[PDB]
């Protein structure tokens, strides 16, 4: 399977982080980095790393591609991965989080607190390591390492709109809309769960043109906006022993798909009961969020419209040039559609 | 000078906006705005200073121009935003409460630990400078490179810095420890950067002359976070701008490693009674260890040594390398009292 195939080369990505840098001289951190690595990378579906690598195998001229073009392919899908893995370290502490992969999120742990934020630097650091050492005497050098801090910035727009304390002030609610939420999870998600893996399996396969990168990266918002309603429902529908994770969308009053959705439906009194008890850590009134999601129907809203969007998205995706590959977009779409995790 | 530095900034901040995204989501560029004021007002201006006073003495008179004046100074002010990146999250896990005379920028209500993520926008925004700047010109790639490799560097260091003596056991603090924790948390960034930003700037790229440098640079680094640790001590708060905490902290600092070099069988069990602890009596209680330990004096003596050490270095260097600019830089630090 294509999972173990991309997991294969980890070890050998590990060192060479280590190799390539100052790291070589300091064991001390060395080693350190290596636990935060294996830890923060652990488990996981290792869905963006492998949108990476499927994207390269799809839209490449199957007689271009060889065995180190796939390594190169995994390695740039691996370094999604470890700035997947740095966002979160960093989104766990804001969002208030405990658990993440079915165990405390890094920051939790005793031995490690808010050292964290230098853990998250360490991380972010290594991607341009790998980077470099693959790839700095080739002409698509800059736009990758561009690429990669655009996705920094892109994704740090967007974690502002979703945690800035200005999203809300107190029974003021007003903020909650679609433009909103349009606005958060274009930012926060969908340029580097989507966009990012899908341009980097572009450049590899040396496409270059400006006409299709912009309609790839249309295509790719419209997934990510329809991943991130996912994980907003998952967040309070979802299973933890199969998502790994506490939601906490409720209790940190988040502009989720849910709250907004809730908004547009509720009575003038349910509207008293949602500005009374969301966004707070006592059980009774999270609790009473669930039900009021429940009375409003937002179970039966979500299902029917993951499939309206789910066949809008594979429509957009037939009507791409063949060049981007229609299959590929048409399987991510199908990878992801219906997920309870 | 400092004036002629931050005249620039207003462009720098305009760049970061037009450059982005964030010209999509004016909620964002506003608060980057703010960020960005905030966290880069009031201070020495040092490191961004260093910048564009090494292009100036490295470079040929006849080959400096108002437009690579400006794009020195436009570099300098990329080493600010990544000082201030740097200290957003340090003041975070050394507990700090002010810099530069005002809270620290996590401690503000409506920031909090969203600084991690105002972190983020900084260390990004220096990267659309580049480009605005640098796109088309030949050192573009190295400077990505040198910026990517100043936060590997000090994150090396941070983890020295933060992680996590054991009880009463300070067998660790070393001055092996010592000089690992400030090469890499230092003295790579504050100097070595700079200098090599005016080295690429002033088209120096002969390697032996880049390690010459870096050896002074290294040594100019692990002398001024030595000052800085005995500031965090004995700085007037007014003037420092800072509330220190290596104490408290339980820091491998400059004072604590030489206070253990010194201390009787009876002292030793005061330092770790009494080290790490947010009690003002114990805080107090090492600090009058400190004085009877004659640590002040030994600063000051230590302080002059290393000086004439780094003169006797910079005198030395090549002429190409500028040992003027090495005197001048070592200068403007020794009795620095801030
Ligand atoms: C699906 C990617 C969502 N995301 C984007 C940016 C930063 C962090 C995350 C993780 C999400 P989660 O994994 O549920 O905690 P979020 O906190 O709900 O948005
Ligand atoms: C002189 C630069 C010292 N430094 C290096 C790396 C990260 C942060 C700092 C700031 C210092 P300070 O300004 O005293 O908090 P430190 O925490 O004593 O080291
Ligand atoms: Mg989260
Ligand atoms: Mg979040
Ligand atoms: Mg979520
Ligand atoms: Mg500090
Ligand atoms: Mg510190
Ligand atoms: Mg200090």
């Amino acid at each position: 399977t294509k999972k173990e195939s991309f997991e294969d080369v980890l070890p050998s990505i590990l060192n060479t982080i280590t190799t390539n840098s100052e790291l070589t001289e300091v064991p001390e951190v060395a080693n350190w980095l290596k636990k935060v690595l294996e830890y923060n990378l652990a488990g996981g579906k290792k869905a963006r790393g492998l949108t990476t690598l499927f994207a390269y195998e799809m839209l490449e001229k199957p007689e271009n591609i060889t065995e180190e073009t796939i390594y190169l392919a995994k390695t740039l899908g691996w370094c999604v991965e470890i700035l997947q893995g740095f966002l979160v370290m960093l989104d766990d502490i804001m969002d208030g989080s405990t658990t993440r992969r079915g165990v405390p999120c890094w920051y939790q742990l005793p031995e490690v607190g808010l050292a964290a934020v230098n853990d998250s630097s360490l991380m972010f650091s290594s991607i341009f390591y790998v980077l470099h050492a693959h790839f700095a005497d080739k002409k698509i050098y800059t736009n990758l390492v561009e690429l990669f801090n655009e996705s920094l910035m892109h994704t740090s727009i967007g974690q502002h709109l979703d945690v800035t304390m200005e999203r809300r002030q107190k029974s003021d609610y007003s903020l909650f809309t679609i433009e909103r939420y349009n606005a958060i999870v274009k930012y926060k998600t969908a340029y580097y769960t989507y966009q990012l893996p899908v341009c980097l399996g572009m450049l590899l396969a040396n496409i270059s043109d400006p006409v299709l990168h912009q309609k790839a990266e249309d295509m790719c918002l419209e997934i990510g906006k329809f991943f991130q309603i996912q994980d907003d429902y998952i967040d309070c529908y979802g299973d933890e022993s199969l998502t790994g994770k506490m939601g906490t969308d409720i209790q940190e009053a988040k502009c989720s798909w849910l709250a907004v959705m809730a908004l547009q439906r509720c009575s003038a009194s349910q509207k008293i009961v949602f500005t009374t008890c969301y966004g707070s850590k006592e059980p009774a009134h999270i609790e009473r969020i669930k039900e009021l999601y429940k009375q409003l129907q937002l179970p039966e809203l979500y299902a029917q419209e993951e499939t309206r969007m789910y066949e809008s998205l594979i429509k957009q995706a037939h009507g791409l040039p063949s060049e981007l590959s229609p299959a590929l977009f048409v399987r991510l779409i199908h990878m992801i559609y219906k997920r309870n995790h």
